[PDB]
């Protein structure tokens, strides 16, 4: 599998949202979900994460930095499900989630009734509105990392079980 995202290295600080983002980040506007974040080897560094439709936007939005120079860089990253790369790693703050029941096709439901376990210092913001699998942010990988190779009964909803799936990182 794989998704379209951007990477970038700014910093945003604390205060900016959606709606003050394309204020500095014209090429960007099309977005609409941002986060930010630490650098993934680099505390001493935040920087911020973004969320576009597809490839047809993304494209074009990264072309925006094209003028041998800017304030700013680009990487790539592309999420996937599948343990099928070579050369993939775990993630350090990001996961996924399965096994929920279909009576479950808005974010607003699911985003508290989360167990604990997945539902402490963590956030959704990518659900499928038809099909049956989401995406998560977490902020304490430091718990992620003992949750990740678990091995007892603690998620339930609607009386059934779930469990989390693994996540990897590719850049380009």
């Amino acid at each position: 599998m794989k998704v379209p995202m951007l990477v970038l290295d700014p910093a945003l600080p604390a205060n900016i949202t959606l709606k003050d983002l394309p204020s500095l980040y014209p090429s960007f506007h099309s977005a609409s979900d941002i986060f930010n974040v630490a650098k993934p080897k680099n505390p001493s560094t935040n920087v911020s994460v973004v969320v576009f439709d597809s490839t047809k936007d993304v494209e074009d939005a990264h072309s925006g930095l094209l003028k041998g120079n800017s304030r700013q860089t680009v990487w790539r990253g592309y999420l996937t499900t599948d343990k099928e790369v070579p050369g993939l790693v775990l993630m350090q703050d990001l996961a996924f989630l399965s096994g929920f029941p279909p009576t479950f096709k808005e974010t607003n439901q699911l985003k508290t009734k989360l167990p604990e376990n997945l539902s402490s210092k963590v956030k959704l913001l990518q659900l499928y509105s038809e099909a049956s699998v989401a995406l998560l942010k977490l902020n304490n990988p430091k718990d992620f990392q003992e949750l990740n190779k678990q091995t007892k009964k603690n998620m339930t909803i609607d009386g059934k079980e779930l469990t989390i799936s693994p996540a990897y990182l590719l850049w380009d």
